[PDB]
């Protein structure tokens, strides 16, 4: 089911005292091969590229000769004129090459299969030819680089010590830094003070249970679906350009939201006060980012037709829209009126719509039985049922039925701070995932 | 010394009855390895390209990695978008790639070393994956394709029977067709009636001794310097486009001319009536082509400074010039006057000058001790000492001294036809090479 775990797995030390740099390598290879991986031997650079033209065969089902592989190698996969940024863009944005065969038919060669990601074959290798390196290599390309240390190299100086040929090691998205007792991970940002252990991430369980050691970290995160979802569906290549990786509580809340959608659609549920739910992530979050990944994975999920991330305007429809235009390509304005918002409800393929609740009430109190009624519609609020039970919501319970009404709160109106509005007892029902 | 032989070598049958297609293959491989060749085994297509990045190393003295070899393989040597014509042009015209290293220095990668051609390493391979094929493969590239037959396949139908992958076999310049008794050779022209055995060539000795069998043909022509000179210095890629290969008597006459130059320069000879010489090739020759190769190999020979291929104009300075512009790049007009011809004697790097004898007499009877006197100058006449002993020639014996005065005749004035002028007794001295 989920990605961020709910059950605390068994974590035991298997020493192998962690003042070494090879025993934890062997233990890590043992645990990954227990998790059904494949260890091959490439003490070279070209044979690694020979692995790609065989592992990609199973993923695409078509046969290269050597002559097509010349073109595919030098024009698309292994351009010498490219660094880390465009190659990361090739990982996350342009991951398909529209390749022309010598038989002259255009076929789409993938790199990472993103729809049905079980086909994406993983392998494990280690260092060859600096320090000691283990590499989880996905579909021929090296993606995750586990870098190991000792206790004398503390976690702050672990990053601070060290930050063609080879050019193939510019596909590395992550750098899982660990020593034997603490384990942190991050993406390609290499500053000294700011990109220290504060910007890196403690992987954790659902609520607050942080993970430090290796064996528990390997048992949790390095599953196939888990680590491939962390690589693919939960990382944003911002057009700064900067790769941004979600926090684990963000991923957990997004998974609870999307599984609530998935479990509610299969049991024909809509317009129920228990069909909703709400999240409390207060601040220091990038709630823009969590809401964006929730809405973006909702849009492709094919059960629905419209997603309304909708707030109350006090310079928010200019602000958060500017956030979602930062995550460059696509989000449709609810700007500027209730004439053209209907045009946005006519349009598709860019299904995330960011409007204000006031334009929605101006649409819903009039305009005579809109034709976007029967479609499956997901609301993502801000100032949710833990902040309001507003007149717009009872207008909504009057008009709409096939809606999944979710929301976010910054400070929830609990019974402990019930001075403003009610609690959540008949609007969103249960709380889903929180952070404090 | 020479290329076309003067001594009849021993030709003996070593049967191995020639109703087979494998015994003459074995005999041919035995004879070529007796002539100091190398037989490797490539039952593939890619490993043949692996031979190139090792044999070219000795020829250029520099080291590729795999990444430079990607660029050199796909951009220059093995373009998929090229056929036979541009690849033949790469053999004979653009045989150097100005390659940029990954260390960023421009160095000139050769294909065939043309100045000191002993470095050009040859190998021999046979067929793999049609009929039976033996291939002499020069410096990694396959150049000569010996194709073998039997007696039941007659020499006329031998060509007439059969006229990516592989693309490497488009470097083939020749097709030495033989059966076991007769042996013929030609270049890339594949018509039925016209490009039959008439346009192909009987290799021969100096005067008239034709060669038919294999063992004598292998003992004569498949020497390293002999076959590499036939490939390199005695083939013209005409801008028709058509590759033209010289006749053996043409090559023999050119070699006698150039060795007479080489033996006369080393013994400080000039202005002697025995320092000259003359050729009788009557017609059906392309005397334009023989004279062009004589003058062109004279110009690069570095002993001389000026070459005057000079005739008497009856629409010849427009005709033969049009022939030498057909052999596209470079030949300087003696057109149109004795004012600008002096400009042509000032200019260099295009040392072949085609003027008329009348403009020369207009230059030599006046203009007061020209400054192009002391340079080493080779005259190539037409209507030679076997056709005239003209007043221009005694003006020349008055003025010039450092000249090598050669000439051609169509019908020689022998003593047998001495009605017109004298013989050659004090002008060019000895006859050099003839054909009838």
């Amino acid at each position: 089911n989920f990605i961020v775990l709910d059950k605390y797995i068994k974590a035991e030390p298997t020493g192998d005292s962690y003042q070494s740099e090879s025993d934890l390598e062997r233990e890590l290879i043992q645990d990954l091969r227990n998790q059904g991986y494949e260890f091959i031997s490439v003490k070279s650079q070209s044979a690694m590229l020979a692995n790609v033209r065989e592992q990609l065969q199973n993923l695409n089902g078509v046969v290269f000769n050597d002559s097509e592989w010349r073109r595919f190698t030098e024009q698309y996969l292994d351009n010498p004129s490219d660094g880390i940024l465009d190659k990361t863009r090739k990982i996350h944005i342009d991951y398909i090459c529209d390749f022309i065969f010598d038989d002259e038919r255009l076929e789409n060669i993938y790199l990472i299969d993103k729809k049905n990601l079980m086909r994406n074959k993983v392998q494990i290798i280690q260092q060859f030819e600096n320090r000691y390196d283990v590499t989880i290599l996905v579909n021929g390309l090296p993606l995750v680089q586990i870098e190991l240390k000792k206790r004398g190299v503390a976690i702050r100086e672990a990053f601070n010590q060290i930050h063609s040929e080879n050019s193939l090691f510019k596909y590395l998205q992550l750098f899982v830094i660990s020593n034997g007792t603490d384990t942190r991970y991050f993406a390609n940002t290499t500053k000294r003070d700011k990109n220290s252990f504060d910007f890196t991430m403690n992987w954790a369980k659902s609520d607050n249970t942080l993970i430090k050691d290796l064996k528990d970290f390997t048992a949790t995160c390095f599953q196939k679906h888990t680590l491939l979802n962390v690589l693919v569906n939960y990382s944003v290549f911002d057009s700064s350009q900067t790769l941004l990786v979600m926090r684990p509580y963000q991923i957990a809340a997004t998974e609870r939201i999307l599984w609530k959608i998935k479990s509610s659609f299969t049991a024909k549920n809509w317009s129920k006060p228990e069909s909703g739910g709400y999240i409390w992530h207060t601040t220091g979050s990038g709630k823009t980012l969590t809401s964006f990944k929730a809405a973006r994975l909702a849009t492709e999920l094919d059960f629905i037709d419209k997603v309304f991330f909708v707030v109350d305007r006090k310079d928010l429809d200019y602000q958060t829209m500017k956030e979602y235009q930062r995550f460059s390509p696509d989000s449709v304005n609810g700007s500027e009126n209730t004439a053209g918002l209907k045009r946005n409800l006519d349009k598709d393929d860019n299904k995330i719509i960011v409007t204000t609740i006031q334009k929605l009430n101006n649409l819903m109190k009039a305009e005579s039985d809109l034709p976007v009624y029967n479609q499956q519609v997901v609301f993502i609020f801000d100032e949710c049922h833990r902040s309001q039970f507003g007149e717009a919501q009872k207008n909504l319970k009057k008009k709409f039925k096939r809606y999944y009404q979710f929301g976010f709160t910054g400070t929830p109106i609990f019974p402990e701070n019930a001075l403003g509005s009610e609690t959540t007892a008949s609007v969103f029902g249960r709380e889903l995932h929180s952070y404090v």
